[PDB]
RNA sequence: AGGUGGUGGAAUUGGUAGACACGCUACCGGUAGUUACGGGUUCAAGUCCCGUCCUC
RNA sequence: AGGUGGUGGAAUUGGUAGACACGCUACCGGUAGUUACGGGUUCAAGUCCCGUCCUC
């Protein structure tokens, strides 16, 4: 028998489940996929995703792989799934991809991107999706003060208690009445990302020094910083990969909100 | 007793209630909206919308008034109100309007706004709320034969079957993947909006001529032009009115999408 | 000057209260389990008045 | 050349089938109610093969 792995770029608004990974009694995202995916090919599958990303936390670049001695001619791992898949997991893109790949350990960088609302007024275009916050922000800010954690210093800060990731890009933005954050750190520690922005975000609104940023840094502690950013409005957009491997990667949403 | 007249402007993800209107058996949004409002005010409210826009329609600029004895500080109005509101309804704004104002009726002008994917791959970043195409589209196009409807002439051709309503602009642009219209008619025919995208995102797609806009809009005719366009993606974003009034009016979205 | 779940510690500074972190018991990373009292005003009270009983 | 709910009329041209329109019975704008047959291949068949029985 011929087991052939394939990587696929798969696409999840959370919102609804309790995050990526399973475990006997509720519901998961791989739970879904896991079983749609695998009655497309009657040997019981198991992906390999390469972000366990929890609970109200969405993707639109989680990408997955697998093995299986079945066959298809890019359809039934396309259109085929998300079609037993609900309104929610999508399949973006597939690849026959090379044995020596893997998707959490081939793996080279992340990138997370977080929304928020600003109007003081609870949107109604989705709740679970975004976090909205009251007091007005400040992104000329929030940028400023970021941009310099990419550095490399000791995030033991911001891992909620090696600390030492690497930050390539940081970006805090406001598209609209939204602010909207992206990164793309080699790799991350426990939530982060969140402890970042909401001690960021803090910053945004004031409350905090424009410099804090690197005060929490250097300082090298979490019981010291803002708390953890709510949840419903992160965003991995995309995990970065070597060329060799050559996958397929197009916008990364999680809306109109340009690449 | 002094009856206070307000319009608020409430914002509203379709999806998952069966429109506007109310009527004993389902769930509305008129009725969430009628009651969480009147129970702030213990005299059983009653609302009045500006646009009894039905099932899977969203809205992010509806507008309704009504009257009360009872009186507030704009906070049970706003804040108070989408407290007690499902997070898929919320208020934007209120305003302490004065009596001559009517909703339905001092309203001078529409603005609807159609939104799609076109991956060829049923989005995730939630369903209901977008309705996405299959076939590539074309933007220069769709735009490009649209506008020209708004001469004024005979849309009984888009009528579901006065047919004289006047339209001040068209709009179709590919902001990313998706593909947004916008259309700001004085008045509008059933559906028509939607009979208008499919019979324009045909166009769209190919299929039919550039030209063939004006055609069926000459033709005068419902059962010669494309099937109605889904559902899930319209966004009556607001509603025009007079300065006497001065309502607060903010960014229509749906999402970052800019005004 | 105040008092919130097994603690710390918050509440668009009248609004689904317990976010966010944290501790031990289970159980195949989860899910379960282990607003001081009495009234009052208000459409609503952790947050506002009258009180009893605490507290550095 | 084909055959889909009370009809017309479609199905990312193997994928939750009945979209979108439309007709009459109720009932305080709704909600209810009134894939030709037998097999086969495939993980899946309105759509693909073998068939019975229809059809301009
Ligand atoms: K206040
Ligand atoms: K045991
Ligand atoms: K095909
Ligand atoms: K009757």
């Amino acid at each position: 028998p011929p087991v052939y792995k394939i990587a696929l770029g798969i696409e999840y608004d959370g919102s609804k489940y309790y995050g990526w990974q399973r475990q006997n009694e509720v519901r998961s995202v791989q739970e879904k996929l896991e079983k749609a995916l695998s009655q497309v090919a009657n040997e019981p599958i198991t992906v390999f995703c390469a972000g366990r990303t929890d609970a109200g936390v969405h993707g639109t670049g989680q990408v997955v792989h697998f093995e299986t001695t079945a066959l298809r001619k890019d359809a039934a791992w396309t259109l085929g799934v998300n079609a037993n898949l609900p309104g929610d997991i999508a399949v973006r893109w597939v690849k026959t991809v090379p044995d020596d790949f893997h998707a959490r350990f081939s793996a080279t960088a992340r990138r997370y991107r977080y929304i928020i609302y600003n109007h003081r007024l609870r949107p109604a275009v989705l709740s679970k999706g975004v976090t909205h916050f009251y007091e007005p922000l400040d992104a000329e800010r929030m940028h400023r003060a970021a941009q310099c954690l990419l550095g490399e210093n000791d995030f033991t800060s911001f891992r909620a208690v090696t600390p030492w990731r690497n930050v390539m890009h940081i970006n805090v933005t406001r598209h609209g009445p939204y602010v909207v954050v992206d990164i793309k750190a080699n790799a991350f520690v426990h939530h982060m990302v969140r402890n970042i922005v909401g001690s960021l975000m803090e910053v945004g609104a004031h409350n905090q020094p424009e410099s804090w940023i690197a005060e929490l840094l250097a300082a090298k502690d979490r019981t010291l910083a803002a708390a953890t950013a709510k949840a419903e409005g992160l965003y991995l957009v995309a995990v970065d990969y070597p060329d060799r491997y050559d996958l397929p990667k197009p916008p990364m949403g999680p809306l109109f909100l340009a690449d």
